[PDB]
């Protein structure tokens, strides 16, 4: 389940496609919890592509449902990313994830 609550401005037409390398200022957030991840800290804004399942599934569908300049807010279910397993020491099992995502990409 992917839920989008878009902070408005951007273009709304340039959509991410396959074979496209994209740049995301992501920010991790725990539901009823503190932060766990931020691309704003390292300031190297995480160049990655679409179509190799490099990212988790909840972040994957949220990438395609955005456009250039936009600023969405993800809501990831536990079963698509880590809710069965839990990432060791960082993300507990059965965890619901919140993301602050801005798409300022190329291609």
């Amino acid at each position: 389940g992917v839920e989008i609550e878009t902070i408005s401005p951007g273009d709304g037409r340039t959509f991410p496609k396959k074979g496209q390398t994209c740049v995301v200022h992501y920010t991790g957030m725990l539901q009823n919890g503190k932060k766990f991840d931020s691309s704003r800290d390292r300031n190297k804004p995480f160049k990655f592509r679409i179509g190799k399942q490099e990212v988790i599934k909840g972040f994957e569908e949220g990438a395609a449902q955005m456009s250039l300049g936009q600023r969405a807010k993800l809501t990831c279910t536990p079963d698509v990313a880590y809710g069965a397993t839990g990432h060791p020491g960082v993300i507990p099992p059965n965890a619901t994830l919140i993301f602050d995502v801005e798409l300022l990409n190329l291609e």
